[PDB]
């Protein structure tokens, strides 16, 4: 019980690293889904005399819509596995006991924004893609691989680098925006790192200069 | 009237927002602007019988000017509509006490500064076209317009990304000066992007910890 | 005795503004300079028959070099003027009376900074003559003044704007070293822009809130 | 005895130089080293009866394998002696009683840090060049020596620079990460340099008004 706290975050950080790049890029392992979701059906099922009515007044909904699976494009209603973020959020208590915890937890939230912005940066590119102005065809003709295209390795990379580079506000101009779609997504990037990366990094000054 | 100020306070905002873009993009729907007026107007009658004459020496002087209208060039003469934003600057104490309102209200002024610069930027960037150097001219090459030039969207788009990446110090390199008074134009946007960057962000650092 | 001081800091910043510039850029008006010194030579004169002797034991001396002509590759002597800039170095109790002041005073110099920066930059790319490697050449090439040479206007207009942004850690892209020297230079530049940065803008954080 | 500490810092700060510089670059004077760890062998016998058992059950093997000569990947194995950085790692209570001396160690870190991530990224590069999508290639194409190739000296300032400026968070745009493993090291000297940056300079901030 009191390690199973730490697996079920371990699994969520799981889920919320390869359910949007599952849906962002090879929509176009299943015995490791599986898995995960019978240990989140065994944690519910722990989860539950009198307690169980206590339980069902405050967080069972979403626990029972996230743990049943959608399977009867159908793959896009696996995008619901997301709410299981929200277990994270209501036992943040037992997380927050140690500075290296917390400090581990920004590093971790810090990344998965930046990994969520890339399979939104990459979905974007894709849907232009069809429709040599974008980032894609670019990034093609600058690794050798004009537009085939770029494997699903080089694809991700570079969108994760641009993120990364956006959000810390370096702009290497690599790979920079080009259409109005992809500069107005580069603009909330901009509002949402100014946000972000002060709120996250004054934490951690606070959390050093402690 | 707290309901009457908040409605007032979104009123400062549209015209906050549009007389500038009007005034930059749109000189060479008017039902809004005189629904606006007509809004304006009243709350100057409500604002006011011991209270008149209060109210008549105070901003009164300032609110008259700000809202007679110049129909008698008559779309630069507009632009002194921009003096309504004094009428939220004297009530900071209504917009004060939310905790949540601030960081709204400090976040919406940083887009409305870059939404100033942006409208700046463009009227230099304008005034240089008649005269491949200026950033309209590699704008329409980079997406394929032979400045028929970029549409006022792409134009207006462009200005507000350049003047974003500038003031997070990111500098993208797709937009980059290349006139001197364009660079002069940059070295003083990075000047009071650092002074603006610096106090709104330190301030919205202090309440994110309350 | 009060508006004395003000007119020597002004005065102070006329001459720590046009004398790199003018060693580094005129090399190749006077009698605005001949008016400063006559108020320099002024300013030493009233600065005097007991505290005589404390003044000679004091600032005297190096308060005498900087001002004596040295009239005789002999202006590269007249620098002897920047010595001057430390005698605002003993009225900071006079100057930091009031927080504005203190916050001109540092943008002032955080200015004062980019320039004398700027004044080394076009140092560095004019000794480079002898041999498309250089900022000088590429700033020429891309507002189409190929070497001739673009203007001194448009050097120093380029040079205080890649000075500006290193120093903000913008980095638009436009101008970027090419050389080892440029390169060294610019790491120097970016470790001390970095230590200035961080420490003025903390300090005007500290002042906005005072 | 002070100053014997101080030389130790002084040659532990110069190994932790010429090391990772050496194993980089240096492949294909050695008396310099030689007086070096000949003197570190004289600070091994100077620290040793009541104490020298208690010294040999506490830190004796830390400086017994980073000081015995692996002379008989051959040449490689030299590098176990950059485990001499932790001899000032155990005397951070005497080198951290002046804030003069407090602020030169971290610039100093800062730069060691930077040194290091160039010696990583001319590894990568050198074990890429032989497999134009390399940063290598396309600085031999920048710089008037086309592979050849340029010389160590130019490899080293452009890779110190380049890694300055995504320390910085500047992003010259000059020089940019183009290949995956490029991407990838990018990506977490980006995640480095934001850590690092923060912890430092906030440290440096608090430093400066003391």
């Amino acid at each position: 019980k009191a390690v199973w706290d730490w697996l079920i975050l371990l699994l969520v950080i799981y889920t919320a690293v390869f359910t949007p790049y599952s849906a962002a890029f090879l929509l176009k392992l299943a015995v490791v889904d599986l898995i995960v979701d019978i240990m989140f059906i065994v944690d519910i099922l722990i989860n539950f005399g009198r307690i169980a009515v206590h339980y069902f007044k405050g967080w069972f909904l979403i626990d029972m819509v996230a743990a049943i699976p959608f399977d009867l494009l159908i793959g896009l209603l696996k995008t619901a596995r997301l709410l299981r973020l929200v277990r994270v959020a209501r036992k943040l208590d037992r997380y927050s006991e140690y500075g290296a915890a917390v400090l581990f937890l920004l590093m971790c939230t810090f990344a998965l924004i930046a990994h969520w912005l890339a399979c939104i940066w990459y979905a974007i590119g894709n849907m232009e893609q069809p429709h040599r102005i974008g980032w894609l065809h670019n990034l093609g003709d600058q690794i050798g691989k004009p537009y085939g295209g770029p494997s699903i390795k080089d694809k991700y990379v570079t969108a994760l680098y641009f993120t990364f580079s956006s959000l810390t506000s370096v702009g290497f101009g690599n790979v920079s925006p080009n259409t109005n779609s992809e500069k107005i997504f580069s603009i909330c990037v901009m509002l949402i790192g100014s946000l972000m990366y002060a709120s996250i990094f004054g934490n951690v000054s606070a959390i050093i200069q402690r």
